[PDB]
């Protein structure tokens, strides 16, 4: 499981956000086990989790994501 | 499980946020186990949570993971 | 598991956050167990958890998380 | 489980935060156990969490992270 | 479990913020066990935990966490 990034070398890159919430609930990233032998779980790269959300060029760079999940018997 | 990242080196990168909220409750990463034998898990990168969220250039350089979760029995 | 970070070398990076919250809850990152028997967690990178959440210009140098969760029986 | 970071070497890096909450609980990172025979818990990197929170530029510089959690049996 | 970090070498990182709340509870980083028989917990790097949370440029030098939290039977 191997990853490599390499990176060489008027408005931009703004952003506004206005937002009104009288209740907000928000779970982000989340693993539940309820009487469960094995779980195996992997969460990578960006998440952005909002009742209200904005990702804005995430990877301008150059981004990488290597997973290996699981399991052996 | 190896990352690698290497960098080699008018609004620009602006934001504005206003939020309101009455109530809020905000989770960000959970793992929850009830009666569970076993778990495994990985959360990697940038996870932003809000009941308002912005993520802005998250990886303008490089960015890497790498994540092997699991068992081996 | 190696992570290995190389970096060599008019507004910009400029936020304004205004928030109003009557209430809020926030967890961060958590993990609960109850009853049971094997927990294995990773949390790596960068995580915000806000009822208001920014994250700006996260990586703009390398950045490199590896992980290696999990267990062998 | 190595980690290397390396470093070689108008408003910039700038930011503003107004915040008002009546009621806060915020929770950062927490592991609980009840009853439970094994937990193994990793946190690495920034965690920030708040009602409000605001991460900007956070890794700049090279940042890395090398994390093996886990049991052996 | 070697980590190694090195750095060869008009606002710029300046913030401000105002934060008001009537009652704040924070936890910071906890680990709260109750009738469990092992805990293993590592918590690594920079955790900020408020009811109003700001970090801003947390590694512009080197920064590198390497953790190996686990047991052995």
């Amino acid at each position: 499981v191997v990853a490599a990034a390499e990176k060489t070398k008027t408005k931009e890159g703004v952003l506004y956000v206005g937002s009104k919430t009288k209740e907000g609930v928000v779970h982000g990233v989340a693993t539940v086990a309820e009487k469960t032998k094995e779980q195996v779980t992997n969460v990578g790269g960006a998440v952005v989790t909002g009742v209200t959300a904005v990702a804005q060029k995430t990877v301008e760079g150059a981004g990488s994501i290597a997973a290996a999940t699981g399991f052996v018997k």
